[PDB]
């Protein structure tokens, strides 16, 4: 559950909700009104409400008086299972989620839609496809389901802010009603009104990207914000185990203590014997449909103590291309240590040897031609091409996708020219925001390469697929919009 997130409330409403309907330990999270792009954690403690700022410029969720997180659900899960402190040092306990009744971030809620609903279910629906729309009985709602084939409309009465389908139980929210009739389906002459999946509205034909971008650009905040927040609501389905990253011997191998690789997709390092735990790196394999040559490794920026493990990973996975999307230093803070030798220099990083053959400077990036081999084994040498994108802004995203697209095209062609190359290594600082953005753009553009402009692309479906393989891949609404703009610009220059 992610019912503790309220997408459309002010600080005043949040305070009033917690003081009248919550108790000490009650909490909620919400988008900031004073600074769009930020979030607020509002917590009831000692009969008063505290508002804690959460910032995200594209790399992670940074909680004031707390730690850095990959998603708001991982943030909430951490503090609900653990500590959060005020400026004066006092402990703030997250005990009771204060649940939201707003249906605006539900995949199935369409708001204003005529009984249009039938046209959408006929064209895109299948057996069990459903949606909820506003009724004409103003203030009431309509549940429209496809079964097969036919479309059935069930009236939803709203009486005293409770919802019902004519009889039986009265629900506190449309969400509660939908969940109930999803578990216990309504039965008609025998037709079972099974609610199998919400009607898909995000899958578009690539050719019509400009049209969808125009529609998403309109005020709902824009349609992009509403689509992104519906994707964010589904992050609670991705709380997979990250036990290996939490182990004592692995703690200092993480750039950010709470930003960890899922156990089920982490890169396991073999051939480590004097080191009790030599199999860990903060990296995950990312597959585009969840071949190694069409796959990626999403990882963090090297720490001084993880450089050797990084080169063990590249060697083992037979990776021939590295995509670096951060400077070594940004805003005076180290984002990635220099894990490569100076031009023309040779270095040993543990058992691995690396030669920097040549560097080539381009407008937005530097290419470093590297020769990687295992010490004592001449025949193991392979070229590793490091594409270092150097112009990404300190906060937010580039104003134009052109530069990223040109860079991505070059990376793709290098990778495609190498027979049986392993996955493309992609990293930034935490390895989830800019890394996830580059990877998602690359996946979507590759569909267009192979299939052409008439192919189907579904941006949040692709993101959700990438997010099931590494926490919080694609961090912000700005990156979300940037992915759409990059796909639009790619289709436009075809
Ligand atoms: C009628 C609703 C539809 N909607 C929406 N529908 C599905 C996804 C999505 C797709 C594929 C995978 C995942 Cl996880 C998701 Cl949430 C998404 N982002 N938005 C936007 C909302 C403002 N209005």
């Amino acid at each position: 559950s992610r019912r503790w997130f309220h997408p459309n409330i002010t600080g005043v409403e949040a305070e009033n909700l917690l003081l009248t309907r919550g108790v000490d330990g009650s909490f909620l999270a919400r988008p900031s009104k004073s600074n769009p792009g930020d979030f607020t954690l509002s917590v009831r403690r000692n009969g008063a409400v505290t508002h804690i700022k959460i910032q995200n410029t594209g790399d992670y969720y940074d909680l004031y008086g707390g730690e850095k997180f990959a998603t708001l659900a991982e943030l909430v899960q951490y503090y609900m299972e653990h500590q959060l402190k005020e400026k004066n040092g006092d402990v703030i306990e997250l005990k009771y989620p204060l649940n939201c009744a707003d249906p605006t971030s539900e995949r199935w809620f369409h708001g204003h839609l005529s009984g249009e609903a039938e046209k959408l279910l006929t064209e895109k629906g299948k057996h069990g496809s459903f949606l909820v729309r506003e009724s004409s009985h103003p203030g009431d709602f309509v549940l429209s389901v496809r079964t097969g084939s036919k479309v059935t409309h069930v009236m939803i009465r709203c009486q005293e802010l409770k919802y019902d389908v004519g009889g039986g139980e009265r629900f506190d929210s449309l969400t509660d009603l939908v969940e109930h009739y999803k578990k216990n389906p309504m039965v008609e002459l025998g037709t079972v009104l099974q609610l199998k999946q919400p009607l898909n509205t995000t899958r578009i034909n690539a050719a019509e990207i400009e049209s969808r971008v125009r529609e998403l650009s309109k005020l709902a905040k824009q349609g992009f914000w509403e689509e992104f927040e519906t994707l964010q609501q589904q992050e609670c389905k991705l709380l997979y185990s990250r036990k290996e990253g939490q182990r004592q011997e692995n703690k200092n191998k993480n750039r950010y203590k709470n930003i960890l690789p899922f156990d089920h997709t982490r890169v396991v390092l073999h051939d480590g014997p004097n080191e009790p735990v030599s199999d860990y790196i903060n990296a995950n394999i990312i597959m585009p449909e969840f071949k190694p040559k069409k796959s990626y490794i999403a990882t963090q920026g090297c720490l001084q103590n993880t450089v050797n493990d990084f080169w063990r990973m590249v060697f083992q996975e037979n990776s021939r291309v590295i995509v670096m999307t951060t400077k070594e230093v940004e805003r005076g803070k180290s984002k990635c240590v220099k894990y490569w030798p100076d031009e023309y220099a040779l270095k040993e990083y543990g058992v691995m040897r690396v030669r920097n053959v040549k560097e080539s400077a381009a407008h937005d990036y530097t290419l470093r031609e590297l020769k990687l081999s295992k010490v004592g084994q001449g025949n193991t040498e392979r070229t590793v091409w490091q594409y270092h994108f150097r112009t990404w802004p300190d906060h937010g995203v580039p104003s134009d996708p052109g530069g990223v697209l040109d860079f991505l095209e070059e990376v793709h062609h290098k990778q495609e020219s190498i027979m049986d190359a392993g996955p493309v290594v992609v990293h930034c600082s935490a390895g989830i925001g800019r890394t996830g953005t580059f990877i998602v753009i690359d996946i979507l553009i590759d569909i267009i390469r192979e299939k052409g402009v008439d192919c189907d692309i579904d941006v949040p479906k692709t993101i959700q697929m990438v997010r099931s393989q590494r926490s919080g891949m694609v961090q912000t609404e700005a990156q979300y919009r940037f992915i759409y703009m990059a796909v639009q610009h790619y289709i436009e220059t075809l």
